[PDB]
């Protein structure tokens, strides 16, 4: 079972590393051909053939430093969405290789380190460690059910083995080792109470909508502990023991001005984002602070940020009510409340890092208003399993009482494109407000099996455009409060188009149609009309719509170039 286990993982690295060196370099500079190679020496024939036929289509590389890469895939596919059906092949002076895991991701990275003109040996650690993690993850879950991540919101959080698909170390997190992963792992069904402080209440920075200052504090801990002028903030245990040994809390702890209780908040399961936790039947997901490096972020929130978090989510109160009629159906999960704390005097640049440290953010828990057997992560929902194929196909089975044909399929997609092209083009277009709808920050909602809402999330990521989403901005606002929510409709734009097309539904017809790409084309094709009919259902110009329409290119943000130095690429229209 290790071994296998082992084994599931590599395959799992080596492919999401294929997705970045399709995506983000191949493609974009021609280096890619679908034919055979001249000499095949070094192959076996099971490789490329079935017994009845090739299996599938030859993918060619040939890497400007004279490597070469070999490997079967499915499909044609102009933003690199492909079932890879062989190990993979490399050459070099003549003469065809299998090489381990660890010599090849080296050996391919090398490729890309010499595209690049730049070296990160910082990065092959972290991809070793990667899939080392998952190594971990499917040898724990590895007994059961394929589609159990499927059955359950929370589950569906905890069940994203491999992450994100397109990147090259998707698992790579950097604690102080002597902490460990599994503590922390959603992957592990990582449970913890949340670490707690008293604080007085002066020192504190409230943000509410519909909420009470107390409320928000009630959100986030229990307030009985609290003697008078004071209050109770919770954290991310790893985040308060690096929180601690700062001296300035150190001090603070001495002069008995706050106190360390201990893990005594509230018992919470964190989500596939790590530092956002969940409490079942509790009103709210707790949101904190992880000065943690995590798939190249830390994960920290600053003071601007706390505090647009709160103008995001008044702004989709407004819109929801006096303008439900242009938002294409939206269903987004509220923000509702904000915390940090800063010892009253400290002085602006303590006062910044004081809150950015114990800043959290209360996020309504949609699975009261939405049921947590009803609510699945977009992420796992078109991730694969711990047998490597995708849990939709067996998922839909078990609710459509048989397995679903081709119609069956096309009409599920359908139904489930249109609630997310429609929420977020509407919100765009109409309001200028960007948002970020990839698979972690989408949640479906679905009745026995069939796509009623596509929840989105996460206000940290939402933007305002410069020439329409600025004016529900008010010039009351601090300029870098304004500044962080800024963006140009370039950018807006370049941003939903990685997000919508090749992060989000690329990877649903990539899931949807496994072991059938005839349907690939379809699902697409479907994607353009669906397109059309949102455009004539706008009130304002569209102009970047037309474009994508006629099939100009579309935006890609890399994920392993951006590493190696160059953040978005150029992906050929699917029409």
């Amino acid at each position: 079972h290790d071994v296998l286990s082992r084994m599931i993982s590599e395959k799992a690295a080596l492919h999401g590393l294929l997705n970045c060196l399709i995506k983000e370099f191949a493609i974009p500079e021609g280096y890619l051909r679908y034919e055979w190679p001249d000499e095949m020496k070094g192959i076996p024939p099971g490789a490329y053939f079935d017994g009845a036929d090739w299996k599938g289509i030859p993918m060619m590389i040939g890497l400007p430093d004279q490597l070469q890469l070999f490997v079967m895939v499915d499909r044609r596919d102009t933003f690199g969405s492909q079932h890879y059906l062989s190990d993979v092949y490399l050459r070099q002076a003549g003469d065809w290789q299998c090489p381990d895991f660890e010599p090849l991701v080296a050996r391919l990275l090398a490729a890309c380190e010499h595209i690049a003109g730049r070296k990160n040996p910082e990065l092959y650690e972290q991809i070793l460690q990667s899939q080392r993690l998952v190594s971990a993850i499917v040898s724990h879950n590895g007994r059961q059910r394929a589609d159990a991540p499927l059955q359950h919101y929370l589950q569906s959080e905890q069940g994203l083995w491999f992450g994100h698909p397109s990147h090259p170390a998707p698992k790579a997190r950097l604690w102080p080792a002597h902490l460990g992963q599994e503590q922390w792992a959603p992957e592990f069904q990582a449970r913890a109470a949340l670490h707690q402080f008293e604080v007085p209440v002066d020192g504190l920075h409230i943000g509410a909508n519909g909420l009470t200052p107390q409320q928000v504090l009630d959100g986030f801990a229990d307030q009985q502990p609290a003697s008078p002028g004071h209050a109770i903030i919770c954290m991310h245990p790893v985040q308060a023991q690096l929180f601690m040994q700062d001296a300035r809390v150190q001090q603070l702890l001495r002069d008995n001005v706050i106190r360390d209780l201990g893990q005594s908040g509230r018992v919470a399961s964190p989500t596939a984002s790590i530092r956002t936790w969940f409490i079942d039947d509790h009103d709210y997901f707790i949101k904190g602070s992880l000065n943690v490096r995590i798939t190249n972020c830390v994960r920290k929130n600053a003071w601007y940020e706390l505090e647009s978090t709160v103008l995001i989510d008044r702004l989709f109160r407004q819109l929801l009510d006096q303008h439900a009629d242009t938002l294409g159906g939206l269903v987004a999960a509220a923000e509702p409340g904000v915390v940090s704390w800063s010892p009253a005097a400290a002085g602006e640049l303590d006062s910044h890092w004081f809150r950015e440290q114990t800043g959290g953010i209360l996020r309504e828990n949609f699975c009261r208003r939405t049921g947590a057997e009803r609510s699945i992560m977009a992420g796992t929902l078109f991730a694969r399993g711990v047998d490597l194929q995708p849990m939709i196909q067996t998922f839909l089975r078990t609710h459509y009482g048989e397995a679903l044909d081709d119609n069956a399929l096309l009409y599920w997609f359908d139904d489930y494109q249109t609630r997310l092209l429609r929420p977020v083009l509407s919100l765009f277009f109409n309001h200028g407000v960007v948002m970020e709808p990839h698979l972690q920050n989408s949640v479906l909602v679905h009745q026995q099996g069939r796509p009623q809402q596509v929840l989105l999330r996460d206000f940290e990521g939402v933007k305002l455009t410069d020439d329409l989403g600025i004016r529900y901005i008010d010039d009351d606002i601090h300029p870098r409060v304004r500044q962080s929510l800024l963006y140009s409709r370039e950018q807006g734009w370049n941003r939903i188009m990685y997000c919508l097309f090749i992060n989000h539904l690329s990877e649903t017809i990539l899931a949807l149609s496994q072991g059938r790409p005839q349907l690939a084309p379809l699902m697409w094709r479907r994607v353009q009309q669906q397109l059309r009919a949102i455009q004539g259902e706008l009130k304002q110009p569209s102009p970047e719509l037309d474009a994508l329409i006629a099939g100009h290119p579309v935006a890609c943000k890399t994920n392993l170039k951006v590493r190696l130095a160059a953040s978005y690429v150029r992906l050929p229209s699917p029409w």
